[PDB]
């Protein structure tokens, strides 16, 4: 019915609860009987792994060079700045909402250093499967690893400047842009084949789930998680970004969020904010009356680098998670989680399922278990559908900003 990803993973979910149930109470299984009967939720785990690498590294260039068009002159500059504002925010709020409610509960400076030591691998090759790790030892010096591990934050930084290079190289170029375009659509393509397989891998995975959890406490632990993330997602839509579009443009942000409203119902039924594009460029000329020049430049830009949402969604699971974990975490850990959550959804924009691929894509960059994203898809499709609905309005009070900030522009 065109909706079939999200009935089958609904479906998926509620048989995957409804056989773990029974076989829990009606069968008593071994330790290695219940690892056979998750297999195929294993191995479904291993074919969102495998499409991690060409995903991102096609993705990160095809974005970014299609970017350098989008982002020409000061308007595409104020869109920018804009959107590393917001999401700046949107990073803090996750943090201290993630941090301060604790939903899975119960040094800094090297860890800085890593980060930026990743974000600058020293092989290409080794980073599609190696990390650099530090540590102190004894006065004391400094002592580097290497360990498994997806440079997720090293292939991006170099795919950036990839894509950067190769799109103003104009026609010499092309050849490289044309490749990586058609590699971008061929992932996107064996992503959707995946996606057919998904739902069973899901039944198996969650279902594997109920069998080997001991305690309630941990069903508890993910209303806390959905408290955490609704609760980021509300306030940056209900306070953050209106108080960000009253002060600049000085008029009423919450008439601003009416003419947007078809946008945004359409947001949720398709849950993608690119998908959604035709329809807010409709709502954002018609209804808020907006420039079509600031439009063009503005919201192909925004379904691109607006990482809000993923700030509030995808980098409080991955905090979640690690808490589930018993990790202690730290400022430098949670910031390293942060920016490899954004990293990774722009390297997974456009897939079917952004939030399943780029949670995994986060879990193996951060080192969690990439198995325990089971808990995220349970309620995946609710939450993405209100990250995507934050994501319009951002970019829909984007265009407000960008025209006010460039009204000069427009004159001349
Ligand atoms: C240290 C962290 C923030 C990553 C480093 C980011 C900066 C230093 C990097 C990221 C992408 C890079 C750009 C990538 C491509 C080009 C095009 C080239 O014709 C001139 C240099 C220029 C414009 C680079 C300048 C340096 C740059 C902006
Ligand atoms: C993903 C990790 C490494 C964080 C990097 C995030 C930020 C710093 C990166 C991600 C993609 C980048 C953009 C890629 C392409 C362009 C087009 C260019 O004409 C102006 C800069 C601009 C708009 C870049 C600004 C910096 C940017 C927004
Ligand atoms: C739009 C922009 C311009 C310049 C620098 C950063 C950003 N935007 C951005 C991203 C991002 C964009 C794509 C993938 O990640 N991540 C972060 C974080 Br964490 C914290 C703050 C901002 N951020």
């Amino acid at each position: 019915k065109n909706n079939w990803v999200l009935l089958s993973t609904v479906a998926a979910v509620v048989l995957g609860i409804t056989t773990g149930v029974l076989v829990r109470e009606h069968s008593n299984l071994s330790t290695l009987e219940k690892f056979y009967f998750a297999f195929p939720g294993e191995i479904l785990m291993r074919m969102l792994k495998l499409i991690i690498l060409p995903l991102i590294i096609s993705s990160m260039i095809t974005g970014v060079a299609a970017l350098d068009s989008n982002v020409s002159g000061k308007i595409g500059l104020r869109a920018v700045v804009y959107y590393f504002c917001t999401t700046l925010i949107a990073v803090i709020l996750g943090i201290v909402l993630v941090v301060s409610i604790k939903p899975g509960v119960t040094s800094t400076v090297d860890a800085m250093l890593d980060l930026i030591r990743n974000m600058f691998p020293e092989n290409l090759v080794q980073a599609c499967f190696q990390q650099y790790k530090t540590k102190r030892e004894e006065e004391y010096k400094i002592v580097g690893m290497y360990s498994d591990g997806i440079n997720v934050l090293g292939l991006i930084v170099f795919c950036l400047v990839f894509g950067l290079v190769i799109g103003k190289m104009g026609e010499k170029g092309q050849i490289l842009v044309d490749f990586f375009n058609a590699l971008s659509d061929a992932t996107m393509k064996i992503v959707q084949i995946i996606m057919c397989y998904m739902p069973l891998g899901i039944l198996f995975l969650i279902a594997g789930k109920i069998i080997e959890v001991e305690d309630w406490e941990i069903f508890r632990k993910l209303g806390l998680y959905m408290a955490t993330v609704l609760t980021g997602l509300a306030i940056h839509s209900i306070v953050i970004l209106p108080l960000i579009y009253f002060i600049v443009v000085r008029k009423n942000p919450f008439r601003f969020a009416m003419g947007m409203a078809q946008a945004l119902l359409t947001a949720l039924m398709i849950s993608s904010s690119s998908a959604t594009l035709p329809v807010t460029f409709r709502c954002a000329e018609e209804n808020n009356q907006v420039d079509k020049r600031i439009t063009r430049f503005v919201l192909p830009v925004g379904a691109t680098i607006n990482m809000d949402g993923t700030a509030l969604y995808e980098a409080v699971a991955a905090v979640f998670i690690a808490q589930l974990n018993d990790l202690d975490l730290g400022i430098g850990q949670i910031i390293t989680i942060s920016i490899t959550a954004t990293s990774a959804s722009i390297g997974a924009a456009g897939v079917p399922q952004a939030g399943l691929v780029t949670m995994v894509i986060v879990l193996s960059a951060v080192g969690l278990p990439a198995e325990d994203v089971t808990l995220i898809i349970a309620v995946d499709w609710l939450l993405d559908r209100f990250r995507t609905m934050v994501n319009v309005l951002g970019d829909a009070f984007g265009t407000g900003i960008v025209e006010k900030l460039s009204k000069k522009e427009l004159e001349q």
